Protein backbone atom coordinates (compact mmCIF):
# COMPACT_ATOMS: atom_id res chain seq x y z
CA UNK A 1 0.00 0.00 0.00
CA UNK A 2 1.46 3.26 -0.39
CA UNK A 3 1.38 4.22 3.34
CA UNK A 4 4.01 1.23 3.72
CA UNK A 5 5.97 2.40 0.44
CA UNK A 6 6.35 5.71 2.11
CA UNK A 7 7.97 3.89 5.01
CA UNK A 8 10.48 1.76 2.94
CA UNK A 9 11.01 5.08 1.47
CA UNK A 10 11.99 6.92 4.53
CA UNK A 11 13.95 3.81 6.10
CA UNK A 12 15.88 3.60 2.59
CA UNK A 13 16.69 7.01 2.16
CA UNK A 14 16.38 9.08 5.57
CA UNK A 15 13.25 11.31 3.13
CA UNK A 16 9.98 11.40 4.34
CA UNK A 17 8.12 9.93 0.48
CA UNK A 18 6.06 13.00 0.79
CA UNK A 19 6.85 15.95 -0.16
CA UNK A 20 10.63 14.36 -1.47
CA UNK A 21 9.52 11.71 -3.76
CA UNK A 22 5.46 12.51 -4.21
CA UNK A 23 6.17 15.23 -7.29
CA UNK A 24 9.81 14.51 -8.39
CA UNK A 25 10.54 14.79 -12.00
CA UNK A 26 8.16 13.39 -14.88
CA UNK A 27 7.12 9.95 -13.55
CA UNK A 28 7.43 9.40 -9.29
CA UNK A 29 3.87 9.53 -7.89
CA UNK A 30 0.89 10.97 -10.11
CA UNK A 31 2.42 11.99 -13.25
CA UNK A 32 4.55 9.44 -15.49
CA UNK A 33 5.43 10.75 -19.40
CA UNK A 34 7.96 11.76 -21.07
CA UNK A 35 12.06 11.78 -20.60
CA UNK A 36 12.93 10.74 -16.77
CA UNK A 37 14.51 13.63 -15.84
CA UNK A 38 17.21 11.55 -14.06
CA UNK A 39 18.12 8.49 -12.44
CA UNK A 40 15.44 8.92 -9.48
CA UNK A 41 13.16 9.91 -11.71
CA UNK A 42 14.10 6.49 -13.67
CA UNK A 43 12.98 4.52 -10.79
CA UNK A 44 9.95 6.55 -10.80
CA UNK A 45 9.44 5.49 -14.46
CA UNK A 46 10.74 1.57 -13.60
CA UNK A 47 8.36 1.39 -10.64
CA UNK A 48 5.11 2.54 -12.58
CA UNK A 49 5.99 0.20 -14.91
CA UNK A 50 5.98 -2.37 -12.57
CA UNK A 51 2.90 -1.45 -11.11
CA UNK A 52 1.67 -1.30 -14.73
CA UNK A 53 2.84 -5.00 -15.22
CA UNK A 54 0.44 -5.66 -12.70
CA UNK A 55 -2.97 -4.11 -13.95
CA UNK A 56 -5.57 -6.36 -11.96
CA UNK A 57 -3.50 -5.51 -8.74
CA UNK A 58 -4.10 -2.17 -6.47
CA UNK A 59 -0.52 -1.06 -4.94
CA UNK A 60 -2.26 1.71 -3.42
CA UNK A 61 -4.24 -0.12 -0.87
CA UNK A 62 -3.32 -3.39 -0.69
CA UNK A 63 -1.09 -4.18 2.17
CA UNK A 64 1.67 -6.95 2.15
CA UNK A 65 4.35 -7.69 5.00
CA UNK A 66 7.93 -7.96 4.28
CA UNK A 67 11.04 -7.60 6.68
CA UNK A 68 14.66 -7.18 7.03
CA UNK A 69 17.30 -9.57 6.99
CA UNK A 70 20.27 -7.81 7.30
CA UNK A 71 18.71 -4.50 7.09
CA UNK A 72 18.07 -5.66 3.50
CA UNK A 73 14.08 -5.86 2.38
CA UNK A 74 12.51 -9.84 2.19
CA UNK A 75 9.52 -9.21 0.82
CA UNK A 76 7.26 -12.04 2.70
CA UNK A 77 4.39 -14.15 1.53
CA UNK A 78 1.35 -13.17 0.37
CA UNK A 79 -1.21 -13.13 -2.02
CA UNK A 80 0.25 -12.94 -5.88
CA UNK A 81 -0.63 -9.25 -5.93
CA UNK A 82 0.81 -8.69 -2.63
CA UNK A 83 4.48 -10.27 -3.45
CA UNK A 84 4.25 -8.52 -6.50
CA UNK A 85 3.72 -5.36 -5.02
CA UNK A 86 6.54 -5.73 -2.83
CA UNK A 87 9.09 -6.63 -5.29
CA UNK A 88 7.75 -3.26 -7.09
CA UNK A 89 8.09 -1.34 -4.13
CA UNK A 90 11.21 -2.74 -2.78
CA UNK A 91 12.98 -2.64 -6.05
CA UNK A 92 11.99 1.34 -6.58
CA UNK A 93 13.30 1.68 -2.42
CA UNK A 94 16.47 0.59 -3.12
CA UNK A 95 17.06 2.59 -6.03
CA UNK A 96 16.59 5.68 -4.58
CA UNK A 97 18.51 4.66 -2.08
CA UNK A 98 21.49 4.00 -4.57
CA UNK A 99 20.53 7.44 -6.22
CA UNK A 100 20.49 9.86 -3.46
CA UNK A 101 23.89 10.89 -4.74
CA UNK A 102 22.12 12.42 -7.75
CA UNK A 103 18.50 13.49 -5.97
CA UNK A 104 18.37 17.19 -6.86
CA UNK A 105 15.24 19.54 -4.95
CA UNK A 106 15.12 21.14 -8.12
CA UNK A 107 12.71 18.34 -9.52
CA UNK A 108 10.32 18.63 -6.52
CA UNK A 109 7.07 19.39 -7.88
CA UNK A 110 8.34 19.51 -11.70
CA UNK A 111 6.04 21.33 -14.32
CA UNK A 112 3.67 18.55 -16.45
CA UNK A 113 4.66 20.51 -19.41
CA UNK A 114 8.26 19.42 -19.35
CA UNK A 115 7.84 15.78 -19.59
CA UNK A 116 7.88 15.50 -23.46
CA UNK A 117 10.15 12.96 -24.65
CA UNK A 118 8.46 9.34 -24.67
CA UNK A 119 9.55 6.29 -23.30
CA UNK A 120 8.46 2.22 -23.47
CA UNK A 121 8.68 0.17 -20.36
C1 LIG B 1 3.83 6.60 -3.29
C2 LIG B 1 4.77 7.54 -2.61
C3 LIG B 1 4.82 6.98 -1.18
C4 LIG B 1 3.93 7.63 -0.08
O1 LIG B 1 3.50 6.96 0.93
C5 LIG B 1 2.88 8.71 -0.58
C6 LIG B 1 2.84 8.90 -2.06
C7 LIG B 1 1.99 10.04 -2.59
C8 LIG B 1 0.61 10.11 -2.03
C9 LIG B 1 0.46 9.57 -0.63
C10 LIG B 1 -0.62 9.99 0.05
C11 LIG B 1 -0.68 9.79 1.51
O2 LIG B 1 -1.45 10.35 2.23
C12 LIG B 1 0.19 8.74 2.11
C13 LIG B 1 1.53 8.72 1.41
C14 LIG B 1 1.44 8.57 -0.04
C15 LIG B 1 0.32 7.71 -0.30
C16 LIG B 1 4.24 8.95 -2.55
C17 LIG B 1 4.53 9.64 -3.81
C18 LIG B 1 5.95 9.30 -3.72
C19 LIG B 1 6.03 7.83 -3.46
C20 LIG B 1 6.21 7.48 -4.92
O3 LIG B 1 7.25 7.69 -5.44
C21 LIG B 1 5.22 6.93 -5.88
O4 LIG B 1 5.71 7.26 -7.17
Amino acid sequence: SLLEFGKMILEETGKLAIPSYSSYGCYCGWGGKGTPKDATDRCCFVHDCCYGNLPDCNPKSDRYKYKRVNGAIVCEKGTSCENRICECDKAAAICFRQNLNTYSKKYMLYPDFLCKGELKC
